[PDB]
């Protein structure tokens, strides 16, 4: 009843986590990124009080942890052809999540021409959001920081050029799980052929935790105990991330690299409970099966859930009531939740946890929940189709010889509920060439706005040589020309092994040389006719069929035109995204 | 390349119109709603700057005008089960929509019961909404206004015990259009069984007016000329409305009332412009060129076009560019704004206009637009295959000989773009008995929650009898009984003829009499066992065969159950919704 959605583009920034590589490091040395409330956020003095009770009056709060985000108000602006005065006044949030729409871009291999040419633009953006606050600061001589929630959605459509619906997603504590499925549904009912779904989450305000804390919804000692004996509240927690998502069916064709695929999901609402958030099992079972179903996948198939486990003491035990009543037609499920890690990031939740299921299912392991070594009193998944993973682990294949299966589920305070249920990528793969692939020369060419963005986009590739990441040169190659934006500051490599290739961005890092670099202020257009000198197209001919590599290099670096195709097209790969290290907007504590 | 949506509940409050009736009526006598700012919104002293260049400046607001709604801060807490304190806390504008959503109900004829029932209350609801600002009031003791654009949808989803997708809609200036669209798409694909979707729109901030002054989008006059000459900006306006959608297959299937169908839809983003607001007339025409093809429908079969129309100096121009182009390869067709009347409702600005455009489709005429005696310089209709409606006129049926047709355009600031094809609702209808129906005894129960709700429910439908609205007896008695809760304030008629029932509830509201009085403080379960006593089940049965109308009346005033399935299923009516005058909710200025 649905048709699967590949997932091509995946991006991330989180506590203690600039890249989904530390990400994924953290989660697996099972760390916590919990933090006293930062100095430049606000003043801890007249905001914290120890006790709960005469917290709530007089307006203060009990809770003065958090799992925060570095540089949540760093942004190159520059980059988006934003003014300074303009990027101050919108909200940091927004100002995050556009560049992790780009960066999800990069990581697919999409630049704004190729979806142009290739897909008539058709991009729809669901953001989630749904944490304000920063209209409450008042900062001197006029500013005026806002927060608009269409903005986050249509800026992004506007700076990218993506004329697909662009909305965002506030269904509160389910955002970014809800963005995710809209994205989905829209993709299978042709309305767009690419989308961008993601959730951006940070406290800007004291009054966040005040509000929080009136409810009595925070935790009273910092900590996201999911599933854990004295669960209390949650901890809040920052985050940005973004998906992009197109059809498996088209994502095959047009050879787009795969992180993992999403089989099935599914949403809705509570109704009528004893109470405005009191959260209604029956509800989050019909969801459950109802993803199941879409899917076609029987409960039995997956292999792990990435629960909502906000760590409270009546609401863990409702989860896992709602997890059984649908797991129960279909035990021992490996279950957690990244609240243990980073807090609860609201908005941003969902695609945390989605962020870490794919994770586990590509590197095959279990990360271990937190604050677990007691389990919740009134819980006993003995008696659940569910184990609480308290320990790493690695997750084997299951017996049935089919994909790993996560389950992620995001409940809204208001009772607007998601689950997306996401299956390893697996594909036909050849047996690799011995002793080593063909050694054929390619070109490798790099840009970026800056020399500084440059040299840190090589540093990039550089790391990614060294890590272990599976790597053939001509893949690479293809990515770089026809995956990235060509851009003011150019240098371009000729080598024929990623040996070769190691040796020469080491060398160029460090600074005749084995790379040819140029500056190139000038419009397309403008190059573009001198490209169009009959001597000047006689030259890349020749340079071409007599195989001068390095001569062809040179010419990209000063600015002219290659057709890529002409020079061998071989499946893009992900590369790393633009390293962004803008200036600093933030009006103070 | 879609299905037909049936629109079977429409519900709205604008300027000078409490009522749809009022609102058509003030449409038809060209009538305009703009005020200057009450005194209980906030003081003009420190606020109303005359000149718009030093009003920039200094932060403040060029204009003081405004099309207001009354009783903006009024509502039924006690109807809803809220407490005074919680209700004071939440956003009117989230009120106001609440009062709205059950009224489209009881439009529609439903109960909660029969939604579940019915349809296991598979009911989505999309909320547009972009305006904040009631969060900067601050009221003394603590008090906490916050506005929660999923609480709009969800509270609504939770009062209404509704388990569809629950969720905001935020494109700014296309907010409900978008919801509206969504709402459709939702339906055509399964995702729920019905579906409201509207719009609030409220200024309770005099920030909002300085922000929408920075910008210089206020008109200087306070006036929408849409299309005419000296076009500004635009003028504020407020306004709440609501919708119910099913799929047009199971509403004739169900009997639904049906008061049109949206017969085609579409949404998209401008995608990369000059500016960020700067709207895409490329886009729109690809827009409007999308809802036409879905729709089935060249665009020589729409019949009036209710455009967007801000009333800025190249706004309008742009638009009829867009509009030019969608309708150039399928020239004198009506075409007007509604923001002529009563402003520019932003997020409620899409309802408004879908609710005008069905208004004109229902009476069959043209609503003149206002402002537009001098046409703008930059555009000549004569040119365009577009006629501005300056005058009021009948709307005949098209030379096809098929349905009305109406096009309602929402295009937002941050270029989020929507438009929703509307077609009038044709049906085979048999000959009138002559010289009239059949005059059988009908029971005609009523009920509300309070005694004053009770008698302003009865005028309701004295004036129902009397305004020339079609009546047969039967359907409205079907639906008062079917389509209507059962309250505890009740009051229950026997009438064979209109004549008679108007002469019963004209004495009842100047107070043996001809009707049944009644009030039911009792659980149904209470009630029920009562009902299920052997004799008393006998009684009801021999009253039926007996025909003893005025017993089994009496005996469902006091309290006892009906099974109204016995008593003849015709055809449910639109009776008018739930009178609401609650308590006043407002910090003050
Ligand atoms: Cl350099
Ligand atoms: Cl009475």
């Amino acid at each position: 009843a649905d048709e699967p959605i590949a997932l091509i583009g995946l991006s991330g920034r989180y506590p203690d986590a600039p890249t989904l590589e530390a990400f994924w490091e953290n989660l697996r040395a099972g760390r916590e990124s919990v933090r006293e409330v930062p100095a430049e956020r606000w003043p801890l003095d007249a905001f914290y009080e120890p006790d709960p009770q005469r917290a709530v009056q007089q307006g203060a709060s009990y809770s003065k942890w958090g799992a925060f985000l570095d540089d949540f108000a760093r942004f190159d602006a520059a980059f988006f052809g934003i003014a300074p005065r303009d990027a101050a006044d919108m909200d940091p949030q927004e100002r995050l999540f556009v560049e992790s729409a780009w960066s999800v871009l990069e990581d697919a291999g999409y630049t704004r021409q190729r979806l142009a040419e290739q897909h008539a633009s058709s991009v729809g953006v669901f953001a989630g959001i749904t944490k304000t606050g920063f209209d409450r600061h008042r900062p001197p001589a006029p500013p005026a920081p806002r927060t608009s929630f269409g903005s986050l959605a249509n800026r992004v459509s506007y700076l990218l050029d993506l004329h697909g619906p662009s909305m965002p997603i506030d269904t509160m504590c389910s955002s970014s799980l809800t963005a995710i499925h809209e994205a989905c549904e829209h993709l299978r009912h042709g309305a767009c052929e690419l989308a961008i779904a993601g959730g951006v989450n940070l406290y800007l305000h004291p009054s966040s935790y005040v509000e929080l804390c009136r409810s009595r919804m925070l935790a009273t000692d910092g900590h996201c105990r999911s599933f854990g004996a004295g669960g209390d509240g949650f901890l809040p927690g920052e985050g940005v991330g973004a998906v992009l998502l197109k059809p498996l069916s088209a994502a095959e064709a047009d050879g787009d690299p795969i992180h993992a695929v999403i089989v099935g999901s599914a949403i809705n609402h509570g109704g009528r409970t004893n109470g405005y958030t009191v959260p209604n099992p029956r509800a989050q079972a019909a969801l459950i099966r109802d993803a199941l179903d879409r899917a076609g996948v029987s409960a039995a198939g997956i292999g792990y859930i990435e629960a909502h486990g906000t760590g409270t003491r009546l609401g863990d035990p409702v989860e896992i009531d709602g997890l059984t009543q649908a797991f129960a037609p279909d035990g021992a499920c490996a279950l957690g939740s990244v609240k243990s890690n980073i807090g609860h990031l609201e908005a941003a939740a969902g695609i945390a946890g989605l962020t870490k299921a794919v994770l586990q299912l590509q590197h095959g392991e279990f990360a271990p929940t937190l604050h677990a070594e007691q389990t919740n009193p009134d819980i006993d998944f003995a008696a659940t189709p569910f184990t609480l993973q308290t320990g790493g682990a690695p997750w084997p294949r299951p017996a049935d010889g089919g994909p790993r299966r996560a389950g992620i589920s995001s409940f809204g305070a208001g009772g607007a509920n998601a689950h997306v249920i996401v299956a390893e990528y697996r594909s036909a793969t050849p047996a690799p060439a011995t002793p080593a692939p063909s050694a054929r020369p390619v070109l490798l060419p790099l840009s970026a706005r800056t020399t500084e963005d440059l040299h840190a986009r090589a540093g990039q590739l550089s790391d990614l040589l060294r890590n272990g990441a599976p790597v053939d040169l001509p893949a690479v190659a293809a990515t770089l020309q026809t995956g990235r934006e060509e851009m003011a500051e150019r240098v371009c490599f000729v080598a024929s092994t990623p040996g070769e290739w190691l040796d020469q961005l080491g060398a160029f890092l460090a600074d005749e040389v084995p790379w040819s670099r140029g500056r190139v202020r000038a419009t397309r257009e403008t190059l573009a006719a001198l490209a169009e000198k009959d001597e000047l197209r006689a030259l890349v001919t020749r340079w071409i069929n007599r195989g001068d590599w390095h001569d062809l290099a040179a010419f990209w670096a000063k600015g002219m035109p290659l057709d890529w195709t002409r020079l061998h097209t071989p499946a893009r790969v992900h590369l790393p995204a633009y390293p962004f290290a803008g200036r600093q907007f933030w009006f103070g504590p």
